[PDB]
């Protein structure tokens, strides 16, 4: 932020002069309309009336556009600064791991999207006033105090006064922003969840769950808005009796001055006219109220993006110097828990040859996705380690297991936009050529010359139009299309069998076995026309080998065709 | 409003009241002060002085406390209103049908609900404002009106600039709230579609993609932003220009009048204070300009709103009072399109038995999901009918249809919330014995009890732990649960073979063929297992009967199990 300050200096010091200036003048036309009043009576002159009326104008007039131009600039600079953070904020919680996105939902980080956003446009006109506010506390701290004594002890206690009603309440305010944030948040987190299984309750027939959880939630978020609401009212009633009280006694002690024949009439009205340019300052304090509940929610941004900034360190907190391509992997001693107890790995040890075709078969929750996620470091290991190309996974570039490693969701997920590019999510700049390869490997080619718009039809949250088998098919596709160094594979084709039987021979045959190959499949029966398999049984691998000798073996691999096949 | 009114109407007369009284001691103060400088100075009279003071301080205090307890009383009323406002859009925006949910995404939704909520926080403070500045140009305008002929006819001149630049800037305003409302939706939607995709582009390695995107919107939303702001403060300029010149020419005038014979300087005073009993509403009006863009986007907030709430329950128009329990479903010269061209059903005719199982074997892409959507009611048919127990689709209660009909889905959703809640969606009041019996059967119970806070975890998202498997069969232990009259089944056996497997043999051995059953599953085999069997191919049906009978007719069902099986 400081060296953006620094790269809007000048710009800034343009803002400051024209402000000075325009204050000034202002003060000073509004003294030209005290000694207009002041003279005109006293010595009766219309023509001087009217020319001195003219001249006023004029410094009004220039004294305006100066905070014109002003307010302008700094709007500009304001938004510039709103988005340059905003980006970054985004940016940084889109480099975020796994575990962090896992233990939070989308209504969270969306939330602080939005909250965090109306907080900066207000700390934007908070900005201005801040400026108009700090020049004027400036000239007409300085005008008061060579003005009138008497006067400026007057202004000096309605500034005591109204700084500290605005710090005691000021206290309080974050505080219950903070819990009116949390409220929205919430409210907004269960709406888009809500939005999104709108299928699933419209389906079910359950609108009164979803009815009532949104009745509970406003509620809350009403009560908490209904609290803040009041405080900030009071503290404006408890303000505005501070600046009132102050007026009332300028009106006494100036009535007072005047007859003792300590001051004059005009003195009294130029006193009103540098009341306003005492006191424009302290009610920028009571409108500044407002900004401090941005504040509070600029504290729980920055403490957000101090979290966002945690997940950064920890992919690269590694380290890196191997400039490998495509290794051998094997799991050696593991044992991590992605919960506190029940460990999802007592003791995993597993091999997969270069060059060789591999299949773990597992029902779900046995081990799958785990192995896939050990070696994409999409979870840490807390003890034991792996081995990819004689080399621990700790050490490996993350960016190039990301991208020569390819992945196989079982749920696919496809971004807003032409299929061509959700198709080539990962690679960018990629030639036609092997697009149109993928596509006619993944045997989806028909179904993607099928659409209407032919590639570059709208594809939005698996709309409008979209297949399961052409989804999988196309997640393939992907992994085709990125030339991957290491390939694994969900149970892509238990997703849609009959289309999924052609496309994973078209697929198997593609393979040619060049890399290692992952299965996190259940269905035994299409793993075992595969090169080699391992076995995952109750967090632990029993044996590796072919279905011929496994079955031979006559152990738990026997026992588990026995009962099912 | 009106029913608000009604029910509030003694409070909102008593604050009308209160407001108008307040105001009108607040202009007789500031006469005191006026009268006060005037007369009591220069005539030098000390107690009188100290006295007045007094009093108009008291005046003054009095106004302040009326308005503090108008203030909360509105505040009150307006956050009321809004919240039932908002809850009724939510409300009716749940209860839509799936041509909505498809037509648009979750971030439109999302961006709706804030827009429409700081819209309405917006709605109450120019509600505070508008009723103060209302009550206070009525007094004001008769006051200044029996006082003054050519101070009102400034007074007048103020107003009319205000006005004109006022609605000149405000047609505008609304067209670029539009937009910035646009950009904004914009931006949420690509926030929402990065938070649920983060798997996959984690997994893609792709960051820069929705950086760039979420760069683009940002820099769009700016814009817009800035452009709007930039009104904004124009509006702020000329409005601050008819005032200032309002003020000038009140001063000159008033000068003129005063040295003319035609008034006192103590008029001028109590004129310049009447001044600003008159001004209290013009002030407000250009806060209200700003408010007025709040407005727009509220307006249109409604009109969305209002289109959502009509194919709620006017797309049966048919009444309803019907009784049937469970029915055999048929399909009757079908002929619907989901899309302009490319239709899914050009021809469907079909015929499913009481008490019978059913199975549908197609690849991904023919139509079961469409199918069952049809029989939902989730999507209605162009063309052609199907017959339930005698009796069209169209004239069935479709909440009947929904409670009594389950889908259990290949892609399983989870919403926020504690498993036993999330297990049995839809039937609130559902007795424990029979969501364990249903546990129990769908062989899922194991993997519940394995749960750390045995039926209460808590299941947000795919975290922190789940399974597909156990995703499924908890879809099918809700079907359970339910006790559905009719039985509609995808391939979940297909999501997780294994675990699918044994746990199918034990469901389709309870199952015990009570009610009519669908298949939306590609296995074959599994299919097989079943008691009867339609096909579907090309979007047509061949032919319904047995496996046995289907691959004996030598057709393509035959030639299909020759090509896969
Ligand atoms: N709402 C829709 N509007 C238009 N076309 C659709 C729509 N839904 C699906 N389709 C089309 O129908 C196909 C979707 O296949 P489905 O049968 O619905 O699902 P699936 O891939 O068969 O999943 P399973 O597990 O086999 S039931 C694609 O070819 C789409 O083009
Ligand atoms: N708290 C947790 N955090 C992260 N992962 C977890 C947690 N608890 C369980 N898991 C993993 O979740 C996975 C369950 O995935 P499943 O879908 O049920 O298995 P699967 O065999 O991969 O089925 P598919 O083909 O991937 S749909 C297992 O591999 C567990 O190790």
């Amino acid at each position: 932020f400081a060296g953006f300050l620094k790269p809007l200096k000048k710009t800034v010091l343009c803002i400051f002069l024209a402000s000075l200036l325009y204050t000034a003048l202002g003060i000073a036309g509004s003294f030209y309309i005290k000694f207009l009043f002041d003279d005109l009576i006293k010595f009766e002159k219309l023509n001087d009336l009217h020319i001195i009326s003219a001249g006023f104008a004029v410094i009004f007039l220039l004294q305006i556009f100066l905070n014109y131009y002003r307010s302008i600039l700094v709007t500009k600079l304001g938004m510039s600064i709103d988005k340059s953070i905003m980006m970054e904020y985004y940016s940084h919680v889109l480099k975020l791991p796994m575990n962090f996105f896992n233990s939070r939902k989308v209504g969270e980080i969306i939330s602080r999207f939005m909250d965090a956003s109306k907080i900066r446009q207000a700390i934007s006109g908070a900005t201005l006033t801040i400026m108009i506010d700090t020049i004027m506390a400036v000239i007409g701290g300085i005008l008061l105090y060579i003005q009138n004594s008497s006067l400026f002890f007057i202004s000096f206690i309605i500034i005591l006064l109204y700084g500290i009603i605005v710090t005691v309440f000021n206290k309080p305010i974050q505080n219950a922003n903070r819990q009116i944030m949390e409220d929205n948040a919430k409210l907004t987190s269960a709406l888009v969840e809500s939005v999104k299984g709108i299928e699933t309750i419209k389906s079910f027939g359950a609108e009164e769950q979803t009815e009532k959880s949104t009745r509970d939630k406003i509620e809350t978020v009403m009560k908490s808005s209904f609290k803040e609401g009041m405080l900030y009212i009071n503290l404006s009633s408890l303000t505005g009796i501070v600046a009132g009280l102050g007026g009332i006694v300028i009106l006494w002690a100036g009535a007072y001055n005047v007859i003792k024949g300590n001051m004059s009439g005009g003195q009294l009205l130029a006193f009103n006219a540098l009341l306003a340019y005492f006191l424009t300052p302290v009610k920028n304090l009571i409108d500044l109220q407002p900004l401090i509940q941005t504040a509070v929610v600029a504290s729980n941004r920055l403490g957000e993006i101090l979290e966002l900034a945690t997940e950064k360190e920890l992919r690269e907190d590694s380290d890196d110097f191997v400039i490998s391509l495509k290794g051998d992997i094997e799991f050696r001693n593991v044992d991590f828990r992605y919960g506190l107890r029940k460990p999802v790995l007592k003791n995993i040890n597993l091999t997969i040859p270069k060059g060789k075709t591999v299949a773990i078969v597992g029902e779900s929750g046995s081990g799958k996705t785990t192995l896939a996620k050990l070696l994409m470091n999409f979870y840490s290991p807390e003890k034991g380690d792996i081995l990819i190309n004689g080399h621990s996974i700790k050490n490996i570039s993350l960016e190039l297991i990301r991208k020569k490693i390819a992945f196989v969701s079982q749920d696919v997920f496809i971004f807003s936009g032409t299929v061509k590019e959700n198709l080539c999510l990962g690679n960018e700049n990629v030639d036609m050529d092997e697009i149109i390869k993928a596509a006619k490997m993944a045997n989806a080619h028909d179904f993607i010359e099928k659409l209407p718009l032919k590639y570059d039809t709208f594809l939005n949250e698996s709309g409008a139009n979209l297949s399961e088998g052409q989804k999988q098919r196309l997640a393939i596709a992907r992994a085709l299309l990125k030339k991957p160094d290491i390939l694994i594979l969900d149970q892509a084709t238990s997703n849609l069998d009959s289309i999924t039987e052609n496309h994973i021979k078209d697929a198997i045959y593609g393979l040619e076995d060049d890399v290692t190959v992952i299965i996190i499949a259940h269905r035994l029966s299409t793993i075992v026309n595969c090169d080699k398999i391992y076995l995952l049984k109750d967090g632990e691998i029993v044996e590796s080998g072919s279905h011929t000798e496994l079955i031979a073996l006559k152990g738990c691999y026997f026992k588990m065709w026995k009962q099912t096949e």
